[PDB]
């Protein structure tokens, strides 16, 4: 059976900022979270930083000719803050416009569609300094970064995501601090989340006002949560679940409201809040699409054990293949997921802003990465993606995490999601098997399963 | 039910230089490495030689008369390179060009197809002085009169053939010294498998360089090697084994890389080599089909005896009927080869180079030889040949090895592959029943299923 | 369908001085390069000569009587210079005058049209002491000798051609050296294209400035040159064959300019000759036609290979029939080229000084010589002559080559352009049936094709 995807889909790989780029302070670029956290021992596996990593910065136009060698449709990619505005807000460093104003000029004037993020985690660090995305004022200045890019990069950039994953810059950043900026308080968890999805609202609003000539959105961490057994309890625990983690974000954006069931869970802790009621309506504001990050899928059971009344089922996912990053594969996740966005929240238009992979790779006796497993665990989710669509789901755009072998944030270099292998100690491009695998998908427009 | 092959099917016989030609030392011919190896005690059997085989130097308008009397829509032979250049390099013999520069019209004006061979195993002796094929320098002597070859005919020849069975050339002659020249070390058995393909890939690049006209390619040394059971260290042993083998070839020609698997097993008897990355790029160039000279195929299981890793299952083996060379009879191997190219390495265009079978042939009372045998053989694999065309394989060309009785190497005449019965005393053509069918296989484009 | 051509169409045949005339050392006729060249081994096949040839000089009253009797309404011949000037300036011989004197006075008065060549290769022998045509006092010696022909024989003679072919004179007897004066340099070869060209005009020059009733051409040796694939390469080393061979002599005549893209060619091999600018003007010099000789048509594809740049399609031009010299028959190859002069040079007059076949001829046991070939490929090209008449094309004249079987030059007598056969040991002539059915063709004025 020979699958084909619509003759408009869009193929894309994406990367991040701190991810690829380096050049942690040259050319006026301003102190980010990341840059701070990473400085400091304890934080990142075996004291990686970012300050190189791929050097995207200096061989971008290495980095197209392999995109466009590949003959990726859509890069997705993410602007510093911190090279726009040092300080957050005020004084423009006009040589780091300049830069992504060159990178995008370069993807239009070769084959490829430009896709940017707004802010994957690089608050300038002037900003955590008076609170961060706890003090409600970052949420402004964010519009005001917002603003200089849409005047620069607005209409000649199609597809734009105001947000990376703001289930995690909350969770991991905010309450277990292990993410930066290393916060570890529960309160400030969830009024960050909040001041986060906000100034999401602020941007598309501010987006409507100038009337920019392309389509916004928001890219959110998404799984599906199983029930361990088909019980009242057990069906109970993983609605509870998914509400913490995902819908906590998706029913704000789509459905102007916060998740009961979870906002239950907070209160029996001893915590409410009152959410100005007008916030939830400039977060609600139309957008023209949901975008998500998939990997794996989650499977929880009921446990008085564990403050959440829930947890992890340790040993119906110990039946499944597991990734180098310890999460089960399992592709038919994938399909129950977007068939969830589609009958919840009204057959939205859906973009994949990353899937992709992490398993071991080596450089072999041919020099070459045969990544079959990468390979195999693209192929079998992206024939869940097709299946998706045939069943009537409106999936406009796949872009695969990652284009190159980067940073993986407090795993450090350790984790290899790339296409395009990437020596950290020579900055030397070999583009892998699952690479060359991906040219020909774009280019038949699909492959027989 | 009947079998029709495309309509545009090229129906050949296949035959060599050194084992039809003969007159060794005749109109200023250098010596080869075979001369050489035939002249010396232990090599042949019963101490035959190719000094004068079928004699076709001489006779080749008679078997010219009889291709066309069978009526092959393509004739596939080598052109001698010490005959071209008695000392490989330097002074031309311009005896020897016009040799065959008359052959090649004579086929022309006779309406049969010209499929040359430029190695067939007969390098100058002389080269063979400086080394042979381990002197790089002989790659670049190779294509010194790949050049001349294609100045004159050139245009005028449709099909091309680099390289014969590199893959014996190497293991036979440099290895297990029972081919010339007769080498036994394994290091030296690798640095010419390498220096072969290198010299296929400087013949295609100064082909492209000239501009010729014409469609070239390699004729390699394939079979499929299936595990002697389902079980996850017998499908390996096999998976090693093709690496090895054919595979070891296919992939530095159709995927620019040598296969990792067989490296692997190299490495682990302490032999690497740094190939050269420009050589591999060079090898890769592309080519208008691949040729392959199947006769049997090969089953393979696990073996820590065997320092290979693997060993024959001559418990499965010995349940087929065998050839009189002790080869399998299995005509459904040669289909799933056919869909193993077609799957891999990008449904390319396939050549048979060289297909038949050797079996004890008698002229009886009748002064016939009727070789029901060799027929049913033929009929059993060629149904399996179509039976790939309907199930979508781009196989071009059959060509049945050989149209004569010929010197089959260290087995001396002791073998017939033929379709004409040649007497090797008196020279007497007595065309085989195998040849008679074949004649009307060609007429009516088929046979029965 | 029976083709009819224009009323006013002039049907001639022609011949040259040294190919027909013999007498080569007689009535004080001077040596010239091609008596010398001649006379020495390894020039001319079988080592023949045009010491006596035709003997013309001596015959042509039966010559004449032969033309009346087929009934040409022109004879297209040539002066020989040495006749005029054994040694090339001062001493005129007045008994070389009286011959051809003699001789045009004989044409109208069997009312047959005179059309004098002025040279078609028989340079005095001592000129080619003093450089030959590499010495530009040559260019001078031509118009003195050009002056004294215009004086007699000036207003009877309605059609002149001041050269035949000087492409093939400095191409095979400059660079070549297989055409008298046998020299081999590149250089030289090019300073005498130029020298001829200047010669040319200097004769209309002086053509005009005395101004004869008559109208002057020059006789270009021209085919099309197609490329062997409709792509960018072979369209592009087509052109640039055709701009080596013919275009180099258009260009100059008709558009007072050398092609560029072969001028680039001979600079990119160092070689750069600044001609002066007032020659080309000069040379450019309005003229009353073109004439050119056809027979054939080339085949060029692109060659790195080649330091020309390219080669011939030898796997096209093997699907035709080929006249006994070798060269394709191709009708259609006339049309195009008259289309090509018609559109690239401003719808001139054009003329055929030259067109014809060479097959192997034999008197059967009738006496006769039944040349079908000959005239199959007569009405043939015929045909297409026609053909572009209708399509638009000013053809005013076809000159059929040759009247008398002659001497082929380097290929002697061995080859056979006559439509009367001649016996070059008894020297008598029997009218082919191509000479027979031409004139049919004359009084018909045309044939049902």
């Amino acid at each position: 059976s020979k699958i084909t995807f619509p003759k408009d889909f869009i193929w894309g790989s994406a990367t991040a900022a701190y991810q690829i780029e380096g050049a942690y302070n040259e050319d006026g670029k301003g102190e980010s979270i990341w840059d701070r956290f990473s400085h400091t021992p304890g934080n990142i596996a075996d004291g990686h930083t970012g300050d190189v990593a791929c050097d995207h910065y200096h061989r971008y136009e290495e980095d197209i000719k392999i995109m466009k060698e590949i003959g990726i449709k859509s890069y997705r990619f993410s602007i510093s803050w911190p090279r726009i505005f040092p300080e957050g807000t005020g004084k423009l460093n006009q040589k780091g416009l300049d830069f992504y104003k060159r990178l995008t000029n370069l993807l239009l004037e070769n084959g490829i569609m430009p896709a940017i993020t707004l802010y994957h985690w690089d608050l300038p660090q002037k900003l955590q300094d008076k609170g961060g995305w706890k003090n409600r004022d970052t949420t402004d200045y964010f519009t005001e970064y917002s603003e200089v890019i849409f005047k620069n990069l607005g209409d000649i950039v199609p597809i734009w995501f105001t947000h990376n994953e703001p289930g995690v810059v909350s969770l991991l950043g905010h309450f277990l601090g292990i993410h930066a900026p290393g916060i570890k308080d529960l309160r400030t968890s969830l009024e960050v989340s909040h001041n986060l999805l906000l100034s999401h609202g602020k941007a598309v609003k501010l987006f409507r006002e100038m009337n920019i000539d392309a389509q916004i959105g928001i890219a959110l961490n998404l799984s599906y949560h199983y029930p361990a057994s088909e019980k009242a309890e057990d069906i109970e625990a993983a609605e509870l679940s998914f509400s913490l983690a995902g819908r906590w974000y998706l029913d704000p954006v789509l459905k102007g409201r916060y998740p009961e069931n979870a906002l239950k869970l907070y209160k029996k802790k001893g915590i409410e809040l009152s959410f100005p009621e007008d916030d939830l309506k400039l977060i609600s504001q139309p957008i023209d699409f949901i975008a998500f990050n998939n990997y794996s899928s989650e499977f929880i059971k009921y446990d008085p054990s564990s403050e959440s009344g829930f947890s992890p089922a340790n040993s119906i996912l110990e039946k499944f293949e597991k990734t180098d990053m310890g999460w089960i594969i399992y592709p038919e996740g994938l399909y129950d997921l977007l068939m969830l966005l589609d009958r919840d929240y009204g057959k939205p238009n859906i973009v994949i802003s990353e899937n992709g992979a992490a398993f071991k790779d080596e450089i072999g006796s041919n020099g070459k990465i045969e990544d079959t497993k990468r390979i195999q665990y693209l192929k079998d989710y992206l024939t869940q993606a097709h299946r998706a669509i045939q069943d009537g789901v409106n999936l406009k755009a796949y872009y695969l995490w990652s284009l190159l072998d980067n940073f993986e944030w407090a795993y450090g270099y350790n984790k290899r999601f790339g296409i395009v292998h990437v020596n950290f100690d020579t900055l030397e491009r070999k583009i892998k098997d699952s690479g060359y695998w991906y040219k020909e998908v774009i280019k038949n427009n699909g492959f027989l399963e």
